[PDB]
């Protein structure tokens, strides 16, 4: 009653709406110190999900402390918008450079994945006067109208969707459309799907290089490539959406890279912005200078989060911490391995650098998904100090985007939390998982 | 050439795509102290615009360098999604304790006006099952496609707009609908519109207590609370836009004081985050408790952001900002009239605190819009080293927006820069103005 309910938990039950809220256990956060988060009554857990990725240098990194501390001292005003400003132009410029589209491409800026993704879309109807759009079941590009249009994960299903939208299987090699591992079924769907639109009506592509919240799935060696080609062929542009899995994270700098294609639009966030609110396309120069005065809201650019984006970038080189998330996935991706010798539960272990998943199903045949599993484990890894999370359109994929500078120990001690996790997920009851919404 | 072009603006121009771009002149900003910005080279301007009213507490303000260095240190996590945290839930409880409605509404948080209103239609038609809306020609609502949808004012102009979407004409004394400076005859307009529409189907409407984009305009006496009857008539929620006006600006510490009314969800952006991105929608329990999992981005409530809206409402506190923009208002309202008093371009002078319009005519008794020496003007203003835009549905309005810290002898000298501007605007030629796209 009521000390729970005076609890940071239950204040937050009492102050603030669910409308925003995704919650699978009473976590109730009062500070942060690298990899771990602290409680309001001063217990340390380890963040596994690294606040979904966004806590891309964990918490109190003095690169973030020391950029953001200056940007506020002596902001260079307010927002991208009105005026040029120093931070916003020298990370956009940093983030073009980064990119093989250095030549030809220009930056916008925005405060999330869902601005972003809304961005582009936006950009490339306008540039082109064309509607049209492919996506894949399972994609989560954003929660807001514009960019649930084009979404099709659980999430956005009751949303309205952009005219034209064509949603196709994203193939996974764990569960392949048609029983093709190639995934070449879901091209060739593809082709039938667009032989059946009047030509050129479409004008983009949009696809996570891995999908993440659909269940964190690497699609098949060349169907990403294959895919490309097919919108190049059709004159489609081709957005990569590396909200979740860019910058690091896959153990190259760019997802894309591990996938042989450029994408003619890269769209970033999260991790971006080190825990501010910080988001990029980057695209075409007659894509983004094709309107003004079209995509904007005031605080977009502003330098406090745009000295946060130069710092994770600077850090990223600093601390090489595109090898540092390759060797410890691996390593990461090795203790899960040791853990599926132990628990049958686990029927996948997959993903790249520090993005990784591991499937739960109540049989190895059958792969019949392991819902009501995943939930407990998740919680009894809460009560044991491990914060993770579980994704996918069967409730049944358990996620790890850990801070890139989580460390090697602490990544043996998350394994073994999680070890813990498998042998006593039943000791947690259906009524008290229940009390939590979810997804 | 080169030289120009290789400076923070023409870098702007080469890195930074054009679509979020509001630029009247090459304003190049790498630094801010107090009142002041500082550009790339050294020179020092005032902030008129205070970033559009972002920049609550100025450039640099002790509290939000304290505030977010603190926050940066020792972050309770990056988000309020899947964690409770203790600042983003001290910032609600803080806001539902300013708001009348107190015992019975709770927060959501934004990153943006936009995102903030986009959230409060999404509820209010979720928990209602309705679509109908009520918003204003004029208003700016937000510049993403569900807020668009029922905004009024010239950049949403060709966007979609919402099922149900009634736009009224919103009732400027200076250029009255129908003749009527009571705004009755809009009152009699929206009656007639809701007798032509089915029982129960509008569910919202949205409304800026003073239109700002839309031209500075304050509303005639009485004309708000009426309103806000008849929407209480129909069952239709009052939601009130206080993104431009709200915390302080008005003189009041919320907008709607003035105008004996309480909205039923009121609508705060822009100046709550003190130049890092920050909304929120603050609304009855049953609207935003209608479901979860539903208007979320992963940053939403992130500790630096809860960390500096906190310390601006401190801030408002401790340097009793309220009456501080109401006294210096009235200051900037007196120069203003003196100015009104040597040009005769000067046709309106209105406001309240430091939310000041100034309406430009080419005649004072036609009223004839003069948008080519508005757009001259705040050129001249800028060269001679002060910040302001125009804005209004005719390019004609002044708009005066700057810190609630700004001194009373800034006031005093911004004033007489202006002065200059006037007695100077035809300095500046076709060409130059030209140069910059604007709205
Ligand atoms: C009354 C009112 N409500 C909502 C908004 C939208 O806020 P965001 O730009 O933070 O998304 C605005 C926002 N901005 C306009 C337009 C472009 C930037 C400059 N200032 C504005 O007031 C507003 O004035
Ligand atoms: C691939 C991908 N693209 C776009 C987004 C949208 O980003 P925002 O939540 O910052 O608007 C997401 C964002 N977030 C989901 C869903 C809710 C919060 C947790 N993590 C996610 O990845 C994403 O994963």
């Amino acid at each position: 009653g009521p000390a729970m309910a005076g609890n940071l938990y239950g204040r937050d039950g009492a102050a603030i709406g669910s409308l925003q809220k995704l919650r699978f256990f009473p976590l109730a956060v009062a500070g942060g110190q690298g990899a771990r988060l602290v409680e309001e009554d001063g217990r340390e857990l380890i963040d596994l999900s690294g606040a979904w990725g966004a806590a891309s240098l964990g918490y109190g990194h003095p690169a973030i402390i020391e950029a953001v501390s200056r940007a506020a001292a002596n902001p260079a005003g307010a927002s991208i918008l009105s005026a040029s400003n120093a931070p916003a132009v020298a990370l956009a410029e940093r983030l073009t450079a980064s990119f093989p589209g250095r030549g030809t491409h220009k930056v916008w800026f925005g405060h999330s994945g869902s601005d972003a993704n809304e961005a582009a879309y936006r950009a490339i109807t306008r540039a082109t006067g064309r509607t049209g759009v492919i996506a894949f079941i399972g994609a989560y590009h954003g929660c807001t109208v514009g960019s649930m249009a084009f979404s099709g994960h659980s999430v956005q299903a009751d949303a309205a969707k952009a005219d034209g939208l064509i949603l196709l299987p994203y193939p996974d090699p764990y569960r392949p459309y048609q029983d093709d591992p190639t995934g070449d079924a879901v091209l060739a769907l593809l082709k039938e799907r667009l032989a059946a639109v009047p030509a050129g009506s479409i004008a983009a592509a949009f696809i996570e290089p891995i999908q993440s919240d659909g269940g964190l799935i690497v699609p098949p060696d060349g169907f990403l490539r294959k895919f490309a080609d097919i919108c190049r062929a059709h004159g489609i542009s081709v957005v990569c959406d590396e909200v979740a899995v860019g910058l690091a994270r896959s153990g190259r700098l760019h997802c894309f890279e591990h996938e042989g294609f450029v994408p003619d639009i890269l769209v970033l966030g999260k991790g971006l912005g080190g825990g501010l609110p910080l988001s990029a396309v980057i695209a075409p120069a007659e894509i983004l200078d094709c309107a003004s005065a079209f995509a904007m809201q005031t605080l977009h650019g502003n330098p406090v989060c745009a000295a946060a984006g130069l710092a994770v970038l600077e850090t990223i080189e600093a601390e090489n911490l595109t090898t540092a998330a390759e060797r410890k996935g691996k390593l990461l991706r090795e203790g899960l391995a040791r853990l599926a010798e132990r628990h049958e539960l686990i029927g996948d272990i997959r993903g790249r650098g520090l993005a990784c998943g591991v499937e739960l199903v109540r049989n190895r045949q059958s792969r019949e998904p392991a819902r009501a599993e995943t939930a407990k484990l998740i919680y009894r890894a809460y009560e044991l100090g491990l914060v993770l999370y579980y994704v996918g359109m069967n409730g049944n994929v358990l996620e790890m985007t850990p801070p890139l500078t989580m460390t090697e120990d602490e990544v043996r001690h998350a394994v073994n939390l999680l070890d813990q996790a498998f042998t006593e997920l039943s000791t947690v009851s259906d009524t008290l998982v229940s009390q939590f919404a979810g997804w």
